[PDB]
């Protein structure tokens, strides 16, 4: 606390300092021939290689070198936590493209630099690789985001090829045995749960297990307003419709108040004759967008309702009750048995999901909302797993389970958006395209040129998608031969790189080494933002008021 | 602590060092090409280009520098908080004349420069284009005060221009979807309250709804003093003037102490035969100006009564229970259902506010005495709505909240005080125009040469109305041709700006350029005091007694 | 706290300061003849030359150091936990290969590094001479990892001898004589212990000896979720097949839960007819690798079983009561009466493990796999005895029982995976034999020349061979003649070393100096690694999140 104001020099001068400080601790870990990071935690030495956790760990003395580095550290963490192994790759560029802004000033060229960049982040979308679950390169592409695990890599790209035609959901546990084991299901993940542990068979917030049901989903959050009707729809459903029923009476929702919980408690009681064995015949249940709610009304075959009213207002034609079989549960619940009936039902909503899709845009196919609908469509299409991961210590479990967890996440993204050449290439093949494709077309050659070219852009940007074919290969055999490396014409059409697990050289595709599409794009969208967020700040605030 | 007492040449030091620190930081986020400022607060980190966040979170380290800061801070601030958008402005000015302030010294100097400002205050206040909800021109103030946002500035000239008669009141709720949402009412919000939650429908504080009640305006606050007068009161209108009455009473006032709440509590339970569904029939409201409680009386049918032991005295002349619909709350009541008889009273109410408005004087048009009379004419003629604003992430959503909170508070006092040329031109037209206006004036030209332009303060005034255009367009297409820039008579007809969103040149009104009448206003107001305040201060003192 | 963030030279300084200190400090203890550390602990001063103790409390005062000799440390205290006496070999070959990984850098040559002592590892797994326990040795052995305990090394030589057929389980206590005395069972060792104390004989956690039990093992944990199936199960089996049932029953577990045990509790008082003299029927029995269980079935003759609701549908095929004798307790359940029924079942289940151990590769008869599959050998096969060491004062006979500690890890793991002769001699021959052998094959000598050989890094390993030998007899009688020593063909064959005990001078065959072989690989498998992660290592963090 010597001075709480910082302008101007001093301000991009410690930015300047954090950004290339916090650059080369996360580069030095990249790939597999990658330098290794010691981290202190207490009493202990976490010792690693992946990226993610050096730039979360990362700290600073000072609180305005601090307060830069969570501006640095936070996107890049963001992107795994959505994506797959792809952390460091957006903190390079977030130095190289900084690096540019700061090369070519005033807020003219500014906008010039955010406009070609852009328009090398469409070249990318384009460039994506669609690829089934059939396919090898996704044995490659977990083969590149899992370090080289022959073992691991095998065994998720095979699950995912052994069931080609429904998107396998998976989950982890630590398990006991040297040896990995698996668990396959035809059970559905739903994100509905008990709203109190009353609900369930014991009293006790256990997993009660069903085989009929009749569901019924409402819209609004419950709470001490809507006790009314309530007991006006629930008396009505069972007064009157009680020949075209099949216990119990599943209330799906947004919320469930403590006040609403204790009047449908009141409301089992009050009818004791269809108590079977102990097991309450309704159920209030919760969920934490509301198009999801749409689909467990689509899969439960429950009509959609918006006011607890509605209740009321039913018929035959609306209720349907379920002969199917159900496991409710204290996290989430779980649908196995479905008739062939109802997944003709399901896939039909599936396929209308996979239309808004289809005509989605370019840049809006790698949207937050675009890949909503696609988390939406794994909910509906999907089976489930739970595999057991082992390991020889405990901390080789865990450690293994991590490792497993980056892998599920990048073969899933991989084919739901794409695949891209590895090595640090895609990115040299994209800039070096879109500076030939502008220039190329007669059309607008007089106005790019005058921007990018005639400025000198276009060739900062080009040296600059080299940065991670030079951080990968420099100082291997691939660089050793005259001098540093010919980016001509004769390596664009047939791109060299080394494989650093075997030593061969060759192309990314041959050798295989893939990236997720995702990653490197949105590693490259975040590289953008945040170089210019640090290049166009000149203030630093410290007064926590 | 070394020194509590700091005068004279350490003190005008200080001040010059904590102005030049406060305008160089807030000044750089100023338009849309502004540069960026990181701010702390404990382990997060805000960046942001808004001045007032800037502004109202700089922090000085010594207790005298925070001091002074403090007093150019708090005036900045203050304008947001009542306007929407118009803060940098503020400490702009506040710079410029203090500038001018200590190049011209000699307290008949001051007095000069006070009244020369006062007059190009005029300038501007006549210049106000005054504009319909109609206009276009709101659209373009909107998009200026948001940064230029397509879809927001739309969304709200569309709200106010669709429902062109009555002025809407807005409020904001953090929303769940990706897109917004839009909640129309025919509701007019009141600010009587809840004095104890046990008057409410179920005893706790809920939201009671009425299809009819008797309201009593009390003007006194209520406390241990005036229990006697209640029991003669409340008893003298239930057993005399019965027949003519519709339940619930609503005693409507200032303040409702704990001690007169148990009394009426008692005076409930004394007559339990007029207790309909428990609903409390005599209810006492609060409300944090005693005109405010004229409207709440004109609203309801209510008779305005100064004293407590006014309710005896009464007649069916006098008293006038309501059959509409109210909906009495914790926070605020609403009034829902105005048969057209009683909005027959309250438009011819609203008109006599207004009549006052027409004939008052120009600079009091721009008074507070001005805009708490206007802020009573919409809580009377004015409908209610309330967007649920929406986003990507949580905190896009709340950043969001206050691009809308700034549009709406703009747009608001646009059409209510006028409309200028944005782009830092209509301050140059004013005092260009104020110094010529003395100037080619025959009659004053004597003495006003001898004032402002024979001892310079014109000439310096001149230059320092360029400030706004010059921080803007400096190190822009603008400002490159021609070393600085001619602000001749073909500039001052036709004026010249640049659009920094789009990059293209004209005038702020071809190219829809719009800022508020009261903001930029209200920032040489405040900018001319504080800069005086500033300039005129020669003791600092530290000492907490 | 000056600098929380260590890149590139600095960081690399460290680790090597920190690894040449740590070296100086545990590699001055090898061996008989090595020199002393003094220890602090609060008030005190253990005085010591055992490698282990040297390491474990080594400290540093600056946290980036601390760092550092946490992963040196760790893995050479990791050895003596599971191996015996092998500790100091492990941290001088760390500082010997991270010597080689630095003078041959480019991460090329790191692979070839790695893939040569990968293979000079091989050649001491084939080096490994097994022994039986009737040899003599043993003797020799223990007699090495003592430091020369005549009188030690003897006894449990003759102990093991003595039992020529089963595998000797030891336990140790501190006695109370200057002599030691030995107490000799025919009881095996079993994992299992007292859910609740109240089980128990007295019915607060006493040791219940039994002559007659029906055991069940279960396979999951049991919680308040599984209340329901024991109560099924319990008074299914004693209402039914009570006929043939030997009381008590033992359901054996993983983990008994405080709801689960309340309840069997309450399942014992339900039928206090089979109650005698105070001991309960039913006990839960805990135990802290899912295997183990099934050898505790086997030991017992009781069914495996994975869900509780197994226990209904049971036969008196699968329901079996011994008639035996079985001691429970505490802390562990000891089995003494075993008929030659029993056993044949025990022995056939054994040789079924070792039929796996044949079959098993050489690198994968020294993996943790392995030796968790020879851990379950001795708990089948193996009777217990109990040693009560003795001494001249409490501080001996507490020091004498560490040395009889590492004489058992040391006998145990030397006829488990074998033997190889000691004065740092193995090393030596290992890699001057793995060099030959690839150079002498024509087939692979192009190769093999071209990375290794014509590098220098073949020689460089060899001279690092002899650092263990160097350490122990330089600056003795056999280093003094000739200046250094000639390690010739000659020296190959009969390799000579001095016994530091005596001072003669002879073959380690010759005069009984032998490592046990799973220490001496073990510690170059470690070297390699720490050596290669202290060598990759170019950041270092000391932030606390
Ligand atoms: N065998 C290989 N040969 C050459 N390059 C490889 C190989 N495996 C991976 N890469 C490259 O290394 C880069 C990925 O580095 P790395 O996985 O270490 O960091 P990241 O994916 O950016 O972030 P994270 O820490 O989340 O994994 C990719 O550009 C990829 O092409
Ligand atoms: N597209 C544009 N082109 C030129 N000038 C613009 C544009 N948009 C806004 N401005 C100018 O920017 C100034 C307003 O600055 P800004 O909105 O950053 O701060 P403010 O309104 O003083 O306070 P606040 O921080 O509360 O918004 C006005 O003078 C206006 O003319
Ligand atoms: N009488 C002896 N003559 C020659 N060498 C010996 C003799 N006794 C032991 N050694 C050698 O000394 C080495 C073992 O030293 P030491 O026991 O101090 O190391 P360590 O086993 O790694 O440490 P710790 O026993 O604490 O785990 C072996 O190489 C062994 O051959
Ligand atoms: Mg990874
Ligand atoms: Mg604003
Ligand atoms: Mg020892």
């Amino acid at each position: 606390s010597q001075t709480l104001l910082v302008h101007g020099k001093d301000a991009q001068g410690i930015i300047k300092q954090v950004l290339s400080e916090v650059y080369d601790a996360v580069t030095s870990t990249m790939g597999p021939n990658g330098q290794l990071v010691m981290i202190k935690n207490g009493v202990s030495t976490k010792t690693t290689k992946d990226g993610v956790t050096v730039a979360r760990s990362i700290r600073f003395a000072d609180e305005a070198h601090e307060l830069v580095n969570r501006v640095i550290t936070e996107p890049a963490t963001k992107t795994d936590e959505e994506c797959g192994d792809g952390t460091t790759t957006t903190i390079m560029l977030t130095h190289a493209l900084y690096h540019l802004f700061k090369d070519f000033p005033g807020f003219q060229h500014h906008r010039n630099i955010e406009d070609l960049v852009e328009r090398v982040i469409q070249r990318l979308e384009s460039m994506a690789i669609r690829v089934e679950v059939d396919d090898p390169r996704l044995y490659q592409v977990a083969l590149t985001s899992s370090n080289q695990d022959e073992k691991l890599a095998r065994l998720v790209s095979e699950l995912y090829a052994n069931n080609k035609g429904s998107y396998p959901d998976i989950e982890l546990k630590e398990g006991v045995n040297f040896e990995d084991q698996i668990e396959q299901t035809t059970g559905r993940t739903i994100r509905m749960f008990y709203a109190n542990p009353w609900f369930a068979k014991g009293h006790q917030g256990g997993v009660t297990e069903l085989t009929g049901f009749t569901a019924f989903v409402i819209d609004r959050r419950i709470d001490k307003e809507d006790t009314q009707k309530l007991i006006d729809g629930v008396n009505h459903l069972v007064k009157t419709h009680k020949q075209h029923l099949a216990l119990p009476i599943l209330l799906i929702a947004r919320s469930f108040e403590e006040a609403a919980n204790s009047t449908l408690m009141q409301l089992n009681a009050a009818h004791p004759t269809l108590v079977e064995d102990g097991r309450p015949w309704l159920i209030p249940l919760s969920t934490p967008g509301t198009s999801e709610l749409q689909d467990i009304a689509v899969m439960l075959n429950a009509p959609m309702l918006s006011d607890v009213a509605d209740l009321t207002k039913l018929d035959t034609h609306s209720i349907n009750g379920q002969h199917g079989q159900l496991e409710l549960g204290g996290n989430r619940s779980i649908l196995k048995s479905t008739t062939p009936k109802d997944e003709d039902r399901i896939e039909q909503h599936a396929r209308g999901i996979e239309e808004l899709l289809e005509g989605f845009s370019l840049s809006d196919k790698f949207s937050v909302r675009a890949r909503y609908n696609e988390r939406r469509i794994r909910t509906l299409r999907g089976k489930l797993i739970t595999i057991s991961v082992g390991g020889e210590t405990y901390s080789e479990v865990k450690e293994r389970v991590d490792r497993y967890e980056d892998v599920v996440k990048a073969i899933r993204s991989a084919l739901e958006n794409g695949i891209l050449p590895g090595g640090g290439v895609s990115l040299v093949k994209a800039v070096f395209g879109t500076i030939k494709e502008g220039l190329e077309d007669k059309d607008q050659s007089a106005e790019f040129a005058k921007r990018y070219i005639n400025s000198g852009i276009a060739n900062e940007l080009m040296r600059l998608s080299t940065i991670q074919h030079k951080l990968l290969f420099k100082d291997t055999a691939l660089y050793k031969e005259n001098g540093s490396f010919h980016f001509n014409d004769d390596w664009l059409n047939t791109p060299t790189v080394m494989n650093l697990a075997t030593g061969e050289i060759g192309t990314p595709e041959g050798l295989g080494i893939y990236d997720t599409a995702y990653a490197s794009i949105t590693a490259l969208k975040g590289g953008l933002q945040t170089a210019k967020i640090l290049a166009t700040t000149k203030t630093l605030i410290l007064g926590e008021k």
